[PDB]
């Protein structure tokens, strides 16, 4: 007589993937995961409007040397750090903030800016151990979270899509992952004009997820596997036993009003451990290459994310 | 004397053959010739070069008695693509493009070993370096092998160009020859607009990205050769007349043989920027969705043609 929700909670970390902080209370999630395009559709809520009326004014008046191509990006970080704080007042895990997409390729700034997230957290009164930076698994971004770990900065490698991409993140010590489902069920039904989602055995989704946790449960990397991009609750089911699960409202909504017994699909196991050579450079990007999904999926999320990132930017300019 | 479009262009322009069929070529008296993975393939799949390739395979196995299969099989593959190589540069007075192992194309270090290792395949059979071009793919890694195979007086192609970004890393790189693709750029925008017909040439994104790198190129005084390559029609072509180069198929150069009315010139020569790093340029890359998916493609169908060369090699071993 359980909610299928709270069977979910007892196997798996329950994620809730919002910027609408006045949603997740309802869900009891323990995490919650934020991005580009979900700080933008809070952004344009007229309940949050106030909040970001007064977060431009508030750093337009704090910084007023600044030329107003830095405040602007002073603005958006802190508007992304606002809503982080709102979501971290009704849950008692970490929320995920992620980098301006723009520094995808370049280690060194991406660097910068997860540094410059945390010192915004910082100075906003919250410990670091309550956030992680979310960063695109790029090359040059799994190089960025490998420097930012060594210094004791948790991150989220997101856009994940290949298995190889996986481990290289595994490899440098990252705290999760967020291999995406979604998105991949996505490719799979345009390819053939699919107008009905596929059986979960079939979803290559769904798969894609199982394959990931496979790797690092027979690896013994400690790296958190959270599934993530959802288009329906069977999906979210399938994985029950998942380390964790970033789910959006609208899916939790029907978690918690489904009743059914929940059985666990993934599972650890206590074999023998493989050791396997590192993923070089080169390797990985002949990996990424063969996977013609993988490569679309991640450079396009990198388009995306940017293009609702330059919005966010030009409704700061037009408010400013 | 009236002359066809095919000997109107040879005037403006340097005409280059596309194919790995040899006997094709001193039809049409181009300059140089280019060659990739696919169409030696579909060379080496030929009857009449079934008698070459047959030799080649029997000629290395007995040099290589040791050698696994793995190996003799690469082996027997780069003396394929340099045989080919040679028996073009029989009927031309210039260069023959060969390209590397698409395998290799994320790998500096390697793609210079098989740079190198084609142009003494080619040494030992009496060919010198300067007959050749080494065709490859122009991802930053293939064009940072590139910039040190120059320094070492080895000439490249740089190939499966689809953005100015590409083309300028590889002009500052000191290449001596860029291939910007052209039909397969046109492909893109016909199928993202779901165009029924070809667009009109001024609105042709293929032919329009060609333009575009002649114009950056003669404006900064790069030296490094602009060669169009990939073409769906004949319009396409004499719509470059003048630029530096251009590498047509057989079927086109007999349709260009073939044309008679007056050729129009369009391209015609008339800045230093700080050079691109490697993350602005794979910014840029990102960007252009048909860039990074044509040069992945790109990638991937070549690979696919080298291993079923491999795959025709080992069942006829
Ligand atoms: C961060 C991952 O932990 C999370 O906010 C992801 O960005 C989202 O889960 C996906 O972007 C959702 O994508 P979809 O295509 O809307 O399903
Ligand atoms: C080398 C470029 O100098 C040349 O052989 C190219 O590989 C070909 O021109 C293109 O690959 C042909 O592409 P298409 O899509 O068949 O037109
Ligand atoms: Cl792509």
């Amino acid at each position: 007589q359980k909610s299928v929700l709270e069977q979910l909670k007892q196997v798996t970390m329950v994620v809730a993937d919002t910027g609408d902080f006045e949603l997740i209370k309802k869900y009891k999630p323990v995490d919650a995961t934020t991005n580009p395009s979900l700080i933008l559709k809070a952004v344009k809520e007229q309940k949050y409007s106030n909040l970001v009326a007064e977060t431009i004014s508030k750093v337009k008046a704090n910084n007023p040397d600044l030329n107003s191509d830095d405040l602007v990006k002073e603005i958006a970080i802190e508007i992304l750090v606002s809503f982080g704080i709102k979501i971290l007042d009704v849950i008692e895990g970490k929320v995920s903030s992620e980098v301006d997409a723009r520094v995808s390729f370049n280690s060194a700034t991406t660097i910068d800016y997860a540094k410059r997230i945390i010192a915004r957290y910082e100075s906003n009164g919250i410990p670091k151990d309550r956030v992680l930076i979310k960063i695109a698994a790029t090359w040059e971004g799994i190089k960025a979270a490998k420097l930012l770990q060594k210094e004791g900065i948790n991150c989220n490698l997101t856009l994940i899509f290949d298995k190889a991409q996986a481990k290289a993140c595994a490899e440098a010590g990252v705290y999760l992952v967020s291999p995406f489902v979604g998105r991949i069920t996505d490719w799979q039904m345009q390819q053939n004009n699919l107008k009905t989602f596929p059986a979960i055995a079939d979803d290559d989704g769904v798969n894609s997820v199982k394959a990931i946790y496979k790797l690092y449960k027979s690896h013994g990397f400690k790296t958190i596997v959270m599934g993530a991009s959802f288009r329906n609750v069977e999906q979210v089911i399938a994985l029950a036993g998942c380390d964790a699960l970033t789910i959006s409202p609208v899916l939790l909504e029907e978690l918690k009003n489904r009743d059914e017994h929940l059985e666990v699909k993934l599972t650890k196991n206590d074999d023998v451990v493989t050791q396997s050579p590192q993923i070089s450079e080169a390797d990985f990007r002949w990996l990424m290459n063969e996977n013609a999904m993988a490569t679309h999926k991640l450079a396009e999320g990198i388009r995306l994310f940017t293009k609702d990132t330059i919005e966010l930017e030009n409704i700061i300019k037009q408010n400013l």
